[PDB]
């Protein structure tokens, strides 16, 4: 049982919201590298912790990310044109380069010290495994750019499908780390059929790790069978591989009551599907189940566009790819899940673990700790699946 | 003259709202029957006193109504599947029977309830029980479904405003000579007055009132008698015709949406049926409505307003006598300022309504059963009428039951 | 920096707000003239400082502004009948003259007299229609304004509905840096320099104040200047420098704390002022094309404001088409009520600072009880004007002798 | 077996034809008499044998119907005023009478004795059964408007729902005579409405007469298949109407007026005692013909072949047959597909399809027949006494024998 | 020069058609395996040589392709319940197998009949089927753009408003690529050179024919040459000059004399060949956003193929996206049936000519018992390929060793 002033906490991230600003101690994923386009592209909205970003490559082909606003006279930026490595503001030509300084006041007599005084809220960016990284933290409290759990290197394909669902961050990776609802709510879709599983979660300092222990089809004698989704704090899953390629999701708050949701697969060229085809794959596909801006096009006034015919031809959800099915549960739980409400069992310790650490977390971090997951996950300290006795994927 | 106070506590009814728990006191429609379908057929979405709630039939052909959320996790049951004596919930697989019980966990070795209420179909409609369980009545009939052998036609709209204006509009024997004057032509009327003398008689139940207007001929010793009867808590049985009869009940989604059901009722050979019906009021569902009863009319198209239909001759150029109503409903705003209103004459009614329910709800609120409840509520026998009545004769004192044959 | 109460002071009108009662102190346009069309009419909704009102024209052809919500019990009037010299509510029949005398009920003995409906004193001018919404006995009488001196001049306007507050629209008329930038694709029109730093110098006058930027000409910028000079007329108008043929003034009315009726108006003699259509093609704000019949932008936040990617790598500034256009997809993403807590301004802003000083003042002024500026024998008339003109360094620009642009 | 120059004999109607000319010798329906609205109504567009009519209703109640064409310039009367006991074709206002007698010309001095002397295109008219008729053949073959066979008398309740389909008559009249196909078509909706018989394939038999031929389908039934009959009794009125057989409460009739050669009106309607048969709205909305829901304001399906008539896939694997909503609606897909005409050069008829064959020999009979100047098939000395029924008949009792009447109470 | 005739005889394959006949002596793509999908899946409809088909894959998988029409009275069997080893018509409930057999007529006594149907195969993701004469069918052989089954062929299926032989012209083309596509395949798709004029040379064999466009290499032109090779093999397939990671065949199929069915392949090894959705979204031909459900193209005339005027401004040549689609405004605006009676051509366009002579003489000589062309031992197999390459001014290209791409 937790209390509307405990669910505050955890799921808020605007401003000052505690949540917020423990999450801006991790480089955080701002947008696809696909959306910025060549050098002198068109610029992109993005949205982190309730503040608008500008996001485009300059004619060096740096990427910058910056509050989309003109310090100027606040206009939108994001209809700039970006060329001779700058992006300048329709408005008045203040030009800013990625680093946030103007270059250039087209209409302030620039043979004065405004050009040189004024800096634009601009943040330090990556580029890696087909997002746009930055960091949003303060200044100094910058850590080197350590590749992640699930990109060890660039000879990996990475494949992305992103999601901007309207609901907040904490349900969805609850979701993600939800080892029943496979066996209900994916189960016309996903070596056992075993509805009910026992839950067992060890914590880390990145987060945790939790089996979950199902009955193969005979030989539960002496069989487990194992499921094992890692929980890399604050906001990434690294789901159960298959036998070719790798899983994780990876969740951004855009603000309090909207979240972009990244899906990945990963894994050698050899193996893991191209871009189109795990999209296809996961209905995610711009122009057919999104919108340009990655928003969904199936939502409630439609009913995800669930089929009752195919429901009772068979099909569990009648909903079309399976995120789509998760998207349904979490977007009817509200916009921000009434955790006071919740009715948990032996199905939800996962769930259970991940609200714990996360409280305890952002309470020692809003008492001075070090962040969680800042420490002194990785690349060979990821997900697993395999029928263990009683008691990652390439080539 | 009202109070910004005493018109949230009339109008409010979402929480803890007075007027919310009295109007929970009563049985109250859900949605109907239609919607429903076939035992195991697709769960439906329902608002009421601003819950949340999922209807369906079951294998057995029971109707549950139950709060629209998981007892798990809260996910939306109305994406459930129904089949197999149950709804199951599709994330975890959950299921529940009609009564809350929890029959199965998918995921899990009387263990859990979900908030679920009594239900009865009657008259087309799927009805409830939303008070405390301990307070249930019996289900007696409304006053406008005598039996089982009546033809009830339902015309269903779902409306964005509060219920209070929609019902003040029901008794309001004036506004058809002005905003219906098109429809209800000197449907036919013996009188051309526009402006009826008003005469009211509080009751039990609620009240009736009188609209004595002057008839075709023989007014110098005659009254043509409108009689309507309010029946709280948000009830009116309209004049009938001389065929079928009519009446208006209102359901409460939250402050702000009510689910308007207009009916038409008698004996079947005399009754016209449902989509005959929605045809005349232009209440067809595909047409005039989408697919939950919302209608396609609104401010931004002008309730379809026919400006020139209008210099031609017709009054309010919107087609369909409660089109014309709601265009009138939604424009004083989502709930109608009543501190602001300039009342007069034709405005009895209202006025006893405003008053009668007040007291309802504070007399409720200081620990009285609510208005209509108990051995108080009508039935079969109060009934609205018209008929050319000789001015000797009381009103009150007329002897009229629904017309039939 | 300004501060947020500052802003607020500044910005809002709805209700109570100081600057609404000020503004209020003036005539105001409510609709143009076309949308009222003949002698009983459709009606027509408008919107301002938060009061809904129908517009419409009796019989007789008098127009009539009152308050939308009927006196009896408060529908919508916009779907009464107008005839028989007035409006009828249709849901109980009452009729009110322009006047807000309550003619008739067709539901009550008139055992009528009684009742007044909330209705305001009209004028038709320029096209437009006006009222004064202020209390009564401070109306003061219709002079012409500076932008329409009498009745034989060609006014065309185009009417937007701009879904923000007002001030940052004003603010946007009394800028001239932004013509060699948002506007370097549209006027880049007739211009005699290329500059892009005018220098700005303001003169305070009793109704708003004149400025005037200079810039480096394109012959002799030794000892001449290119001096396009603007009028704010408080508290919401701008005489925009004109063009060689014909002038061009911006009026604001705010219909809410969050929205303005936007009016940008072409004036002259008939023969070099462009007419209605013409005007609204070469802005885009055509009805039908570029705006819903109401007079809302089709262009959005969400489509971009129809921007062209490839527009702008060919060269075009903006990618935007109509450079009113360009304007609003500036105004709209600022927000509903621009931050200038958060401004950081230059040289540039001069005459936008004078504004906020001005403004600032005169509504803080008049919630002690002064007269509301440009009232009274201060208000501007015919004889203050906007201009371009190449003028020596050396002869004061406010010296200089204009007279609006005619023949 | 049938070749080409049968088939243009049997189908094709428009001025040259034939066939044509054999359905001008009927009474035929142009238009529901809802259409056609108040006196001074708005003018309706129809079209018959591939002429383009006019349809209103003069200042006296007087249903006109006229050529499209006004009799001036050529300009559409359907855009005209319909006032003043007459229609004012817009371009010249010249006015004609439901008579096509030309009241006016508003812009030829009276003087001109060509008001009097010029006669437009019209026909005589009759409303009956909730439907707009007229005589198209020449005037002097007029027979007199006798009620026909599915609306006895006045007081019956007569329930249509109208349908303009883009395919020639005859495959769709084949339609409503074809019991066979109920048993699979329309497997999913007539549930063994109620059948009592799970049997399909129905031994036929004919009998001609002169107006057309009355035939029965006897099917096993599920009660007595030892010594009983289930009768199912269609009748072909020629030239286009059929008469279904009727359920419990109701009759049910189709009758089909060629709109050209490759477009009809498809008129389907339940008549019965007014307690008994259901109103216009809620036959439509179980048959799915509901103008603004299944059909735009012309009557024309909004189900086609570019969308599959609607056709569920989904549906169809949970066990409903056709996967399409609206029996009509499953005849619709089927007679459209079949092309705008169907090629009877390809059928492979069978024992089930006697029907349909008698069908063809009678009116390819009685097409030359009149092509050669024999009163056409019908007409003559040739009402509601002859009519479907349906019924469990003893095995002795020859069913051309069985007393039924139209169901009524 | 050709005559109106011989453009007829060309161009036409419905019905009567030599060219018809000639086709049908070839295996004939259908559709695409994806169409069909499950046993028991959703019957698709398709179009070859002027007739209507149902496919659909049965109970056991099985794939059968009919005439559309049901046998009995002609309804389309694309409405049919594919279960339990069968179509089954709507109407009376006869159902077909795969095979044409009738195995049941619901409403028929239980107490021989056939429906046209022909052999099906399925291969490299297409459903084929023989058309022509029973006893002329071949055994199935591999075509030369997908040898094996461990091949990746990702294929695009668009079907195209226009008739089969102006769209194989356009496969056969080199010259265009230096135009119509110079802005996708640049000196994204890379080639080794800048000249647009090349020289060309052709090799006519028993298949078809092959070809050689000799561009100047961007350096070494005096002793060595790029030779970019392309193959045509009949009646209607092209072989193109590989990438250096995978190879691309287009084969087209005349669905009537005005429509085609056009699939435009990419085959390789799988590690370095795309998959169908990376495929599609390259030559933007992704059903959703390019193309509705059948395949067909949301571009068109109407729409001017979405050819952006402003990116033609900014360099782009053709502003149409995706290279086919550049093909496509091409082909479709010569008009239904291109009349190569008004063609005035030149060097540029020899392997076209060569085209027309072979396949006028190859249905000529046919038409009076020749066999058809590359039937029989004649045929091409996957050892013929196209190839680029720099190559020695002094090697004969027709000589060259050249394999497909693989690694
Ligand atoms: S607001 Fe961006 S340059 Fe002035
Ligand atoms: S929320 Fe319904 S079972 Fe989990
Ligand atoms: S509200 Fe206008 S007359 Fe009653
Ligand atoms: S064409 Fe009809 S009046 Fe002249
Ligand atoms: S038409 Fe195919 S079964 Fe009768
Ligand atoms: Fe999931
Ligand atoms: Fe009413
Ligand atoms: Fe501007
Ligand atoms: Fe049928
Ligand atoms: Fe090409």
């Amino acid at each position: 049982m937790m209390t509307h002033e405990e669910n505050e906490l955890l799921c808020r991230v605007e401003g000052d919201a505690p949540m917020g600003r423990l999450m801006r101690r991790h480089w955080t994923p701002i947008c696809l590298v696909e959306e910025v386009g060549e050098p002198d592209g068109t610029p992109v909205k993005a949205r982190a912790f309730g503040e608008d970003l500008v996001v485009f490559r300059d004619s060096e082909g740096r990427v910058g990310v910056m509050d989309e606003y003109c310090p100027h006279r606040r206009a939108s930026l994001v209809y700039g044109r970006n060329e001779e490595g700058g992006l300048r503001c329709l408005y008045h030509g203040w030009k800013m380069d990625v680093d946030g300084n103007v270059l250039e006041m087209a209409s302030e007599p620039a043979a004065s010290g405004m050009v040189d005084k004024v800096k634009h809220t601009a943040y330090p960016t990556q580029e890696w495994a087909g997002m746009v990284w930055a960091y949003m933290g303060p200044k100094e409290t910058m850590p080197e750019f350590l590749p992640p759990a699930w990109a060890p290197t660039a000879d990996t394909r990475v494949s992305i499908a992103k999601v901007l669902l309207p609901c907040n961050w904490a349900q969805i990776l609850e979701g993600a780390i939800d080892s029943a609802h496979s066996s209900s709510l994916h189960s016309s879709d996903m070596p056992s059929t075993d509805k009910a599983p026992r839950m067992q979660v060890q914590r880390t300092g990145y987060g945790f790790r939790y089996a979950a222990l199902r009955r193969p089809l005979s030989n539960a004698a002496e069989n487990d069978y194992v499921r094992s989704t890692v929980f890399v704090a604050p906001a990434t899953a690294l789901i159960p591989p298959n036998n070719l390629y790798n899983v994780a999701n990876i969740n951004v708050p855009m603000d309090d009551t909207n979240t972009a949701f990244y899906f990945i697969a990963w894994g050698h060229p050899s193996q893991t599907p191209e871009t189109e085809t795990w999209r296809k794959f996961l209905r995610q596909t711009v122009g057919v189940d999104l919108d340009q801006n990655y928003r969904p096009l199936r939502n409630e006034a439609n009913k995800f566009w669930q089929d009752r015919n195919a429901m009772k031809a068979g099909n569990f959800t009648g909903i079309t790819g399976f995120p789509n099915q998760d998207v349904a549960m979490w977007l009817t739980m509200g916009p921000i899940a009434d955790r006071t409400h919740d009715r948990l069992g032996a199905s939800d310790l996962a769930i259970v673990e991940f609200r714990k650490q996360m409280l305890d977390a952002v309470k020692a971090f809003e008492q001075g700790a070090p962040a969680i997951g800042t420490g002194v996950a990785t690349p060979t300290v990821c997900s697993f699946q395999a029928i263990v006795p009683k008691t990652y994927v390439w080539l």
